[PDB]
């Protein structure tokens, strides 16, 4: 196929894609059967399922041309922040959009924006933190004044690529649509910057305290401000959903991010940086740092999300608690979480 699917596993892929609308889709199998084109292959599936191609007159050719281009701007050598992660965040956002509490809430344009935002949110990620780029006086850091450095970059590159030959998937939108989508996308990607987590969660907390549903139990959002707030927390949840997938999947994610963190530690050493060495793979405690990560970041976010969508996210929340318990059981320089927390300042 134009996708990279051999006639061999075209049945394998279709069977894996039967769970396109599920939390337990396995995005790794999708990349195996697509020749490492998971982002393009899953985005195509998502757009078909939602009938977004026809709603917005994005021809297949334009969509595939843009997606394929987008996906090549992810770096396959970066262990976690590659096209598989982006594939996963998009597939995950696709599911969160369809939870019954969010049944008919969002316009097609809002759905288009959320999922697009998920696909581009990490494009051209060099595999290092914002703070690394800051401390090295990276051109990117200078360009965005050390503020949401990479998040700004992802947005820049994701829009830039619309301009390549037959890559403008938004060309048949009206001016008004394009301006609304853009503003929403910008707002969701910047919302994936971790130093904004706590302020993000502090507003989601509020939203829940005065939430209303229809007689159908569909959450009620009557002005742009509310919808974009839900949308941006949705994307950030998606971004932080690894620990809520099946233990088998979660551990693969953790393995990947730890490789990327350690690979960052090697660059810090190599380049002789700021005397404050992070722990290496012998000296770190990865398990302890996970439980630290889930208690401090992941669970408080997911618990508040589950509140908003009561009881839609319960199986998610229970799987989170099971996984926290598994990492918990496996527990025996500046540590991972110490380095994480210190660099929020
Ligand atoms: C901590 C440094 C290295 C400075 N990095 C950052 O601030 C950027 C950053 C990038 C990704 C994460 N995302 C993740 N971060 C962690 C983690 C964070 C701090 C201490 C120990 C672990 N674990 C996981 C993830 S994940 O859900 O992606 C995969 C599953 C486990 C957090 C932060
Ligand atoms: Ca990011
Ligand atoms: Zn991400």
């Amino acid at each position: 196929s134009r996708f990279g699917v051999n006639t061999e596993n075209e049945d394998h892929l279709a069977k894996e894609l039967e769970d396109l609308n599920k939390w337990g889709l396995n995005i790794f199998n999708v990349a195996g059967y697509s020749h490492n084109r998971p982002l393009t292959c899953i985005m195509y599936a998502i757009f078909q399922e939602r009938d977004l191609l026809k709603t917005f007159r994005i021809s297949s050719d334009t969509f595939i041309t843009y997606m394929m281009t987008l996906e090549d701007h992810y770096h396959s050598d970066v262990a976690y922040h590659n096209s598989l992660h982006a594939a996963d965040v998009a597939q995950s956002t696709h599911v969160l959009l369809s939870t019954p509490a969010l049944d008919a809430v969002f316009t097609d344009l809002e759905i288009l924006a959320a999922i697009f935002a998920a696909a581009i949110h990490d494009v051209d990620h060099p595999g290092v933190s914002n703070q690394f780029l800051i401390n090295t006086n990276s051109e990117l850091a200078l360009m965005y004044n050390d503020e949401s450095v990479l998040e700004n970059h992802h947005l820049a590159v994701g829009f830039k690529l619309l301009q390549e030959e037959h890559c403008d998937i938004f060309m048949n939108l009206t001016k008004k649509q394009r301006q609304t989508l853009r503003k929403m996308v910008i707002d969701m990607v910047l919302a994936t910057d971790m130093s904004k987590h706590m302020s993000l969660l502090a507003d989601l907390k509020t939203m829940v305290e005065t939430k209303k549903v229809t007689s159908s139990g569909v959450l009620l959002l009557d002005n742009y401000t509310d919808r974009i707030q839900v949308l941006r927390n949705m994307v950030h949840c998606a971004d932080l959903s690894n620990p809520t997938k099946s233990l088998e999947l979660y551990r693969q994610w953790t393995d990947r991010i730890m490789e990327e963190f350690f690979q960052q530690g090697d660059k810090e050493r190599e380049r002789g940086m700021e005397i404050s060495p992070m722990c290496d793979k012998h000296t770190a405690s990865v398990e302890k740092s996970q439980v630290g990560f889930i208690d401090y970041i992941v669970h408080p976010l997911w618990e508040t999300w589950a509140d908003l969508v009561q009881p839609d996210a319960q199986d998610i929340l229970d799987t989170l608690e099971d996984n926290r318990n598994w990492y918990q059981s496996m527990i025996p320089c500046q540590g991972l979480m110490e380095k994480f927390q210190f660099e929020l300042t």
